[PDB]
């Protein structure tokens, strides 16, 4: 296998050098560069940035600036996603985000694991754990989602939270580790 | 009333789909782009967008960059303000800033709360809920403080706390969620 | 003593009103806004940019924008140091940072204390506590690293994380306040 696919497999492989995985990297640092020089109410300019950075057509996608991500195309969006300021999508593993997304500032989610051991690590290596974020939820600012997690659709996460396991749907939860508060109610 | 004067009254809003507080962010996030691009020793510049993002003639009120606010006019500030880099304060709900306060680096203020009931968040409700800052404070850095909370003049907030609520003045307080430790002899 | 002999010395220093260290920090912050604008594929522009601000050559130090420092001297690197999108070296005390570091996004590593009596701080005070980072050591992201703090080599600090205290070498250790989980093996 190529690297990325072992990336997108995930199985143990050479991040950082990689020549392939380099460059698409930079594809995506440079677009992420323009479209955080680019003003806020340049509408078009925005969109058509943002689309050539997750290769997509978005659908009401907003992203506040700065932001930052790895390889965009790594990155599956739902509609109706708001992404506040200073966000960083680590998205080596996939990120999958839902419609009606409501991510607020200063939040990682973070899909790379490098290994405990400084001579593998050393050695240029990365294993990569998609994170799934649920349709209608909502992210407090300063959230960190961790390598692997799942949060499901109608969950809330609070302010500061560092997100160590799955959440289960429907669920209020807080703190560093994050942890389930309650249930909330999502009735019509 | 009008969706602002809701904001204003800590009552529900339509901070989404409201043409004029929609109108009133791109005012303030235009300037803080601009203020962001503009070179850290160009004094009198970065003076003059501060005082107009904030509407008010600011005195020794010192700003890195980057910076982010919702509306700017809606924080009020006192003298000797220092504001380290990478700061927002999302000011839906008043922010009151005392003089002689010191704010970290990757500060976050946050006044908006969503409901928590997905349908009536993704309708684009939201209340806000004002943060006073008393005078003569300190935040270390990668603090977030949530909405409705108060920091009593002569406090000390640690680094990466979260600030769920208020905290006396005169107080050390550290952790997520933030908690007194000690009291400070803030004697003459 | 000048301020910044003080300010090296471990001593109380006025960090805010000593004209010598004001410039400094201005040099500093100026080419860290040069650095933070330049196309992250312009390597050589970059390196010069970085060599400048550290002034020293480094070896494979690769700083992912936005960054910031404090006077930016006053951090001593080692080769293959990996430093992710909005980190922060507050080094008014030295930030000693070894060799094959990875450093993960939204890190601030704060040497900068100031006085708890706001009577003292407001006089424009600090006390710098040095900061040093092992060899052969991973961040994850938002880790914030206070003032006086070890961090040995081997170690992995876990994302979120608040270090208050020294870290022992071969060492996992996470949380706010970080502490160790487990030995790490880094056998050949
Ligand atoms: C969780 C949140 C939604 C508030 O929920 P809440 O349940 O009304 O808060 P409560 O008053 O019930 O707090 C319940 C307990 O959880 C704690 N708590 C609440 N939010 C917390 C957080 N984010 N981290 C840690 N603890 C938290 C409180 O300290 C409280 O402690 P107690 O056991 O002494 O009562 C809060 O994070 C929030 O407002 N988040 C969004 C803020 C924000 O980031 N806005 C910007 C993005 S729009
Ligand atoms: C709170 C602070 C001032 C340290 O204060 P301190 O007087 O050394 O407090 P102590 O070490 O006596 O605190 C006692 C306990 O609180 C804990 N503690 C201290 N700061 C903490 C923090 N920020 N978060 C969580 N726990 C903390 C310590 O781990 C200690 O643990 P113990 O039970 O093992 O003793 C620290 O946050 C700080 O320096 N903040 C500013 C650093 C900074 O952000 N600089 C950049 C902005 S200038
Ligand atoms: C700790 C870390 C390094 C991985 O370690 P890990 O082996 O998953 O940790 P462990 O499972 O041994 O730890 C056991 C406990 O620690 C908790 N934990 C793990 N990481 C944590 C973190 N960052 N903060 C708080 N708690 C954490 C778990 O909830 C677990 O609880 P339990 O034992 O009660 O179930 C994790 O932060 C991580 O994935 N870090 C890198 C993520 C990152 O920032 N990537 C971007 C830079 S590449």
């Amino acid at each position: 296998m190529t690297e990325k696919e072992k990336m997108l497999a995930e199985k143990w492989y050479d991040a950082n050098f990689d020549q392939y995985l380099i460059n698409e990297r930079a594809r995506a640092k440079d677009i992420c560069f323009e479209l955080n020089h680019t003003r806020p109410s340049a509408t078009n300019k925005r969109k058509e940035l943002i689309d050539q950075l997750f290769q997509t057509t978005t659908d009401n996608v907003s992203i506040s600036i700065p932001f930052d991500t790895d390889y965009g195309w790594n990155v599956k969006l739902g509609k109706n996603v708001y992404v506040n300021t200073n966000c960083y999508f680590m998205d080596g593993g996939q990120i999958t985000i839902g419609d009606n997304v409501f991510i607020g500032p200063n939040c990682g989610f973070y899909t790379a694991t490098h290994p405990l051991n400084f001579h593998h690590r050393n050695e240029g290596f990365e294993k990569a754990g998609p994170i799934h974020i649920g349709s209608n939820t909502w992210f407090g600012g300063h959230v960190a989602v961790l390598p692997g997690v799942t949060i499901g659709e109608g969950s809330v996460i609070g302010a500061g939270s560092v997100v160590t396991k799955d959440i289960p749907p429907h669920s209020l939860a807080v703190g560093n580790p994050c942890k389930v508060v309650r249930k909330i109610d999502n009735d019509l």
